[PDB]
C-alpha cells in the first residue's frame, strides 16, 4: 500500500509523469523525482526546481554520452561536463531553459555542437548493464526511460522538505505523493521486475 | 526606496546576511541572493535552496580557486570542477554539506586535498581586479567580502517565483526583501562605491 507495481509505474512515465524513487522499502530513504528527459516541460522543470535541491540531473547512457561529447568531469555520481543547449536558450538556468536542454539530450537528432560547455545542466553517465550493474538513481532513470520504450534518458533531483530543507524520507515522500498525485517506487522493485 | 546605500549594506553583509543584488536599476532585471562564504549556515543554505534555482555557486578570487586546485571546468560564467569537503559531509547535496562546502572554501587554512571532486557546489573564478575588470554577480560576490572584510568568498544563487519559476525581477525581488527583511543593491551601486 506504499509502491505502486512496476508496470502501472512505467505506463505514468511513459505518459510524462514524475515517479518519487527510493532505494528499497526502508523508512530512512530520502525519495528522488523521476522523470523523462524527452517529456520534461518548462512547467514541470519549475515542479522539479521548486520542490528539489535543484541540482538537476540528467542520466545519460555512456553511449548517448559518448555521442554528444559529454566527458566525465573528472578523470560515486558519474558527473560528465556540465552544459546548455544553444538554440533557444538564454540564461541556462531559466525553467525553461532547463527543460530545453534536458530535452535536447534526449533528442536522437542532437548533435554535439549544439551545446554549450560548460552550462546549467548536469548529465550523468549512467553504466552499461544498468540497474544489474549500479543500482544508483543514474541507473534507475536510465532503466525507467527504457523500459517504457523511450529514449535512454531521464532527469532527476532530490526531494527537500519546505519547512528547513531536510530531503525527504520515505513518510514525506508519501505525503508528497498523495498531495500531487505522483506514484512511488523503488530500485529494489525495479531490479526484481528486470531479472 | 529601493536600494540599500553601499556602507549600510556591507555591515548587513558583515553580520551573515542575504542581500539582494541586481544587474543596475532597471525593472527587468533578475535578482540573486549573495552572502559571505565564510557565515552560510545549514539554515541559511535551507533559505537559499528554497527560494532559488538550487544551483548554488561559490565565488572565489583566481587566486583562492588556484590554491584550492580548482581549475576551470573546461580549456561567460567561470566555473571550476565541482566539490565537497569530505570531512563532515556525506551526501554532499544537503543543506548541511553544501553550507560546509561552502564555508570550508572561504577557510583560508582549507587545503585542496580536504575536497572531494567532483562534488555538489560549483565554485566560480572571479577575475582580478573584480568589478572594475567584469561586472559579474561572481566579481561582485567576492568584492561584497573583500569590502566587508572577511575571506574573498561568496556564495549565490537566483530567485525564483514560487508561482510558476520564474526568475524574480525587480518588483517580485523588492517584494521578497520586504517579507523577508533583505536589502537590496545593484551592481552599478558598488562600482560607483569603489571608484
Ligand atoms: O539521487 C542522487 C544521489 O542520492 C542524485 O540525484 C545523483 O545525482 C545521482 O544518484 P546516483 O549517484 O545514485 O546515481
Ligand atoms: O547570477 C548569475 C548569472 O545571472 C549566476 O549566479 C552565475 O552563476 C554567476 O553570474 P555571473 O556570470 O554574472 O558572474
Amino acid at each position: 500500500n506504499i509502491f505502486t507495481p512496476i508496470e502501472e509505474a512505467l505506463e505514468a512515465y511513459k505518459n510524462g509523469e514524475f515517479l518519487i524513487v527510493m532505494d528499497d522499502e526502508d523508512r530512512e530513504n530520502e525519495g528522488d523525482l523521476i522523470m523523462a528527459a524527452e517529456l520534461i516541460t518548462q512547467e514541470k522543470m519549475a515542479f522539479l526546481v521548486r520542490y528539489s535541491s535543484g541540482y538537476v540531473c540528467v542520466p545519460l547512457s555512456e553511449e548517448r554520452a559518448n555521442q554528444l561529447e559529454l566527458p566525465p568531469m573528472l578523470a560515486g555520481t558519474a558527473y560528465t561536463i556540465t552544459c546548455d543547449f544553444a538554440e533557444g536558450t538564454t540564461t541556462g538556468i531559466s525553467a525553461h531553459d532547463r527543460a530545453l536542454t534536458t530535452r535536447s539530450l534526449a533528442n536522437p537528432n542532437s548533435k554535439p555542437q549544439d551545446f554549450i560547455k560548460p552550462g546549467h545542466i548536469l548529465p550523468l553517465r549512467a553504466v552499461p548493464g544498468l540497474l544489474k550493474k549500479r543500482r544508483g538513481h543514474t541507473e534507475a532513470a536510465v532503466q525507467l526511460s527504457t523500459l517504457a520504450g523511450l529514449q535512454p534518458a531521464g532527469v532527476i533531483c532530490e526531494l527537500v522538505r519546505d519547512e528547513d530543507g531536510l530531503m525527504m524520507r520515505l513518510d514525506d515522500c508519501i505525503q508528497f505523493g498523495k498531495k500531487h498525485g505522483i506514484k512511488i517506487i523503488n530500485i529494489n522493485q525495479l531490479v526484481e521486475y528486470i531479472s
